[PDB]
């Protein structure tokens, strides 16, 4: 009946996905947009013409940008990636735990996965070689304040000083520009978010807390994560024994469920997985 080209045409709408716009969710606050897609006729045809049969596995796509982007939103915290993006973001808050950093970095290398390392400024100052170790492993770093105060109760001057001192220390020690800020203990108010934005940083929270600082059994941590994970989840960890013992299996199980796993910059990208 139809030739292969017509069969691909007939299936094009079935695999089309509209782009999704960024918005500020009443509950989850600032959420990125996510690319849509349409069938690339030429690449799809070229992938199927040797076997002369339609195979959806061999479709290729052109992506379609949304109209409203994360950077268009008013300042607001980011808890999650887009809920249709089959990706999980890993964040690691670092103010201690040097002895676990090399193993964590090796596990990430083994899986070719990235995590955002949010660094406390005083920790960087006192542990320059470990800060360098993280970026030498090709991992991105973010701002975790300078002394881990409760930023919700700080004056605006103190918020500005905490953020600025930390960025100066991180950028001197790693030569990387800082894009992301993680509040200590997740404690913030609107003025924290606005001042972080004045330093050109988004404020990153999470949706899945490992609570690894309580030293759970590794399997208890793994099960906690798998019970709570979802598309666009951001997972909060620290350099702990629990995280280090669970991380290899955790990434394996996430990939088995169909998730891409990456850092915050990758998670919030509009590009499709």
């Amino acid at each position: 009946q139809d030739n292969l080209y017509e069969e691909i045409q007939k299936h094009a709408k079935q695999y089309e996905i509209a782009p999704q716009n960024a918005m500020i969710d009443k509950i989850w606050k600032a959420t990125p947009g996510y690319n849509g897609r349409q069938v690339d006729m030429e690449a799809s045809y070229n992938n199927m013409k040797k076997l002369k049969k339609f195979d959806q596995k061999h479709l290729e796509f052109k992506e379609v940008s949304p109209s409203v982007h994360l950077e268009d939103l008013s300042p607001a915290p980011i808890y999650r990636g887009h809920p249709n993006k089959k990706m999980v973001g890993l964040t690691i808050d670092v103010a201690w735990g040097n002895e676990y950093l090399p193993r964590i970095l090796e596990i990430l290398k083994k899986h070719d996965v990235k995590a955002t390392f949010f660094l406390e400024g005083r920790w960087v100052k006192e542990n320059l070689r470990f800060a360098k170790m993280i970026v030498d492993a090709n991992q991105e770093v973010g701002n975790h304040s300078y002394t881990h105060p409760n930023m919700k109760t700080l004056s605006s001057d103190e918020i500005r000083d905490q953020l600025q001192k930390t960025n100066r220390m991180i950028e001197a020690a790693t030569n990387q520009k800082v894009r992301w800020f993680a509040p200590p203990s997740g404690s913030f108010r609107d003025e924290v978010v606005k001042i972080a934005d004045d330093f050109q940083m988004g404020t990153i929270m999470w949706t899945v807390d490992t609570i690894d600082w309580k030293r759970p059994e590794p399997d208890v941590l793994l099960q906690r994560v798998m019970r709570k994970i979802h598309p666009g989840a951001i997972v909060l960890m620290h350099p702990t024994s629990s995280t280090t013992e669970a991380l290899d299996t955790m990434i394996t199980k996430l990939k088995e469920q169909g998730y891409k796993v990456g850092n915050i910059t990758e998670l919030l990208d509009e590009k499709r997985v």
